[PDB]
């Protein structure tokens, strides 16, 4: 209804979870750990394509897990419902290596579920290729604007990414992706996609695409089919917040995806895109003034998927 | 919009669903075992007080499992959100005898979190009085329609619950429940709430008051706080079809509660209430054509919360 008031709310959220210095910057690599403490911004994007930033919205940042959603949104664009879930499940595990009684990945929003995801995209085709494609899917959620890439993110999370390798390498002892796999090659994909760079103001636009049924709202064109974004959605609000994701469903009742790099990933459906960023994470690896502000935003403004 | 030719549609839903005849009547008490197989009925009721009914719908059985959102609403309306969870969690557990890291039940709709929020219930006066005010409660829900007590189902489900008196000295046990509490007592209680008869009819409108955001359609008045409301709805989203609760999110994206009866209570938010009934489950303890009535209403109508 009146943006400019929408605003001017939005900037008091902002203020308070500002004062909110708990939590500790991720440092198993130092990519991560470099990053400022007192880094905070919200980037807001609504589905008619108004926008509103405040605080460090254009200091670019890895999506790191905030990609799961967008190549499994990709991949069921391409492939279908049917055939993505072949491979992995649609719900969440308790807590956040293993499999579930089908052998299959609990969800695409772990670790195992996102890199079995990433063995169905654009298959054939050599890694550089697939990267292309996958850049270019996000430059269209995106609006064309800010999408890069962290060469050294890429280096240190592959040459550190020893938990993963097991992953990998269980998956592949299990039977877990499509045949003719090459699973050293697929692990290297997926360090890359953990290293794509965005903005909060960027990011919010691929947040707003999900929103508005698929259709990105500062261009207007469909990126992704109506089932992609539902099935996303579903997903996001029941596995996003890695072991936060139960409480945030009850207590913020919003579609969500959380990262390391501290970026959270918000969709209010049929109204806006977010993103907040403020690296310091909790325990549970979110970020401390994300969640907050995310918490205060449902209050104020009756959000909640059961409001 | 057209009420009449979404009944068409009901009726419709209603028929292909007939056509399902598999699963298996609960036979662990003979007041299940009785039920034919060939009950079928669904009754629903619009938030603005519209009614229609289609099958078996004036036939009593008991809620079962269906109680659980409905004592655990009472409980958020009289004691509130943050009482009632020191006491329970909110979220599913995976697979549906244990508790979560803080030693509680991992969710209201679980046997060992029902038997909780039972506890919690108008404490301090004798169970006659803690069951007749939950009945006038249900009364209320129901719009003074069908709502009975199945003397014979208490019976055999207090003689027959070993798992149910196990869960509750383990309860007792690890302290979960409020200070100077008779679990026995409570443990009869709760073999009471599951023993409440219903028709799909007066079920509906109990599911329109949740759908209605606490107000009951067929009389107006206030029965449950907005908090109690969208507290239950959250948890019925995700933790009321047991283990099949996470692809029931996935696929139909409402909030339903399933019960041994073979009852399904089902809300669609702002727009009505169902009760769907059969008795004979499949093997995740849910109504087979009930479970197939859903995901057929959910492709026809677009009311999938991501939708
Ligand atoms: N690259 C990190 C992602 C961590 C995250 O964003 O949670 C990993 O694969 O473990
Ligand atoms: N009285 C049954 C309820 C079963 C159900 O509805 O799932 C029990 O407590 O196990």
């Amino acid at each position: 209804p009146d943006f400019m008031s929408f605003t001017s709310h939005i900037d008091e959220l902002y203020e308070s979870a500002k004062k909110q210095s708990g939590g500790k910057v991720a440092d198993y690599i130092p990519q991560l750990a470099k990053f400022s403490p007192d880094l905070w911004g919200v980037s807001v994007c609504t589905v008619d394509g108004q926008r509103h930033s405040t605080g460090d919205t254009k200091v670019p940042f890895c999506l790191q897990s905030c990609v799961k959603p967008l190549k499994y949104a990709i991949a069921v664009n391409d492939l279908g419902t049917e055939y993505v879930h072949r491979y992995v499940g649609k719900e969440p595990s308790g807590l956040r290596l293993f499999l579930n009684e089908d052998d299959k990945p609990h969800n695409p929003m772990v670790n195992a579920g996102a890199i079995v995801v990433t063995s169905l995209i654009k298959q054939g085709v050599n890694n550089a290729e697939k990267f292309d494609y996958v850049m270019q899917f996000l430059n269209k959620m995106a609006g064309n604007e800010y999408v890069g890439f962290s060469n050294a993110t890429f280096q240190s999370e592959r040459e550190s990414g020893d938990r993963n390798f097991a992953i990998g390498y269980y998956l592949k002892e299990k039977k877990c992706f499509p045949e003719g796999t090459d699973m050293v090659g697929i692990l290297d994909f997926y360090f890359q996609l953990c290293s794509i760079e965005v903005t909060c103001e960027s990011a919010s636009v691929m947040a707003a695409t999900l929103a508005n049924g698929g259709f990105c709202p500062i261009t207007g064109e469909r990126v992704l089919s109506p089932e992609a974004v539902r099935n996303t959605l579903s997903l996001m609000h029941s596995c996003g917040m890695y072991d936060f994701s139960g409480q945030f469903a009850f207590h913020v009742g919003l579609p969500a995806k959380s990262g390391v790099a501290g970026g959270i990933l918000l969709v209010v459906p049929n109204v806006m895109g977010m993103m907040c960023w403020s690296p310091p994470l909790d325990k549970m690896g979110n970020s401390v003034k994300g969640i907050h502000f995310c918490h205060d935003l449902v209050s104020l403004c009756n959000f909640h998927n059961y409001d």
